[PDB]
């Protein structure tokens, strides 16, 4: 599990979205595992505007943030899953380290912020949902 939380936004796994996040809802994009819906608070993330390759993310199985090295944002297929059937993810980023399903949400950081949140992964690989293109999150 786990969200950003930027300006008036909560940033989720669209398959981890709540019933409040379906009926407060901004935006969503099913290839994308992605779901932003309203916040009441103000939140403290910031969002990364950049094309970094390295950053650190939280892995929720082992208590533990990571450094990597990831993939720019591509359009991958991914295996089925209790969420999805096997398809083509897009913005998804690529790289090597420990994920399980409960670790989704979890977020990719670089040094000028948050970079997206874990959405797949499996023999030793995890894949990150990215949100550096998703400008409108730093307004209105
Ligand atoms: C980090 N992590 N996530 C999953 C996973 O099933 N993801 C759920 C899901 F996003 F809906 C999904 C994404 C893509 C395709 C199908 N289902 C997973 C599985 C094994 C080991 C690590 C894992
Ligand atoms: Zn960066």
């Amino acid at each position: 599990s786990g969200a950003i939380y930027v300006g008036n936004y909560r940033v989720v796994n669209r398959h981890l979205a709540t019933h409040n996040d379906w009926a407060n809802l901004v935006w969503e994009d099913s290839s994308r595992d992605l779901l932003v819906s309203s916040t009441t608070a103000q939140g403290c993330d910031t969002i990364a505007r950049c094309d970094c390759q390295t950053g650190v993310y939280y892995c929720s199985s082992r208590r533990k943030h990571y450094p990597v090295s990831f993939s720019k944002p591509s359009l991958i297929f991914v295996e089925a899953s209790e969420y999805y059937p096997a398809r083509y993810q897009s913005h998804l980023m690529l790289a090597v380290g420990h994920s399980e399903p409960g670790d989704c949400g979890g977020i990719l950081r670089c040094q000028h912020g948050v970079v997206g949140i874990v959405s797949t992964g499996g023999n030793g690989l995890v894949g990150f949902a990215d949100v550096r293109d998703l400008l409108w999150l730093d307004e209105e």
